[PDB]
RNA sequence: AGCUCUUGCAUUGCUGAAUUUUUUUUUUUUUUUUUUUUUUAAAAAAAAAAAAAAUUUUUUUUUUUCAAGUCAUCAUGGGGCUU
């Protein structure tokens, strides 16, 4: 067995979501990474239901040296792929982005 | 200038040995999506998927060490020789 905490996890959770909002609307790039296989289809659901162009997702294994960027991959496999943003390909295949 | 004179423990080259076995695991073509360089365009880069596959009658080819051998293969350093 191990620890629990209700107030801290809610506070940290709302805190991290506000952190995601500021880094997103300051024009950065957000990557969501979880390499546990059981929760991968939920991440596919999120990767199909997302709307903003800057949230990115990864579900497979973590390759050795992903963020090393030693050889110029222009960013590694978690970065800019159709796997990273599956929604961007389909949203542009439909052609209509939520655009004004 | 010429040595078939020496020195393979001065050498180049070439080879011996067993070190007898390893020489397929790796790319390329195509697709999709996207982005790097240049005043109407190619490459380039990145994520994924599919196929093509790797020379010759089947052995050659790739291989580490012995001052291993050869100055008579030619060469050539040194020394010797030229009634």
């Amino acid at each position: 067995a191990l620890f629990f905490d209700p107030a801290a996890t809610l506070s940290s959770t709302m805190r991290a979501l506000h952190v995601i909002r500021q880094v997103l609307e300051k024009d950065g790039h957000v990557v969501v990474v979880n390499s546990n296989p059981r929760m991968r289809p939920l991440l596919r659901e999120a990767a199909h239901l997302c709307l903003n162009s800057n949230v990115w997702f990864w579900a497979d294994d973590w390759l050795p040296g992903c963020l090393a960027e030693t050889d110029a991959r222009g960013g590694h496999c978690p970065l800019l792929s159709d796997k990273a943003q599956p929604n961007r390909q389909i949203m542009a295949e439909k052609g209509l982005v939520f655009r004004n």
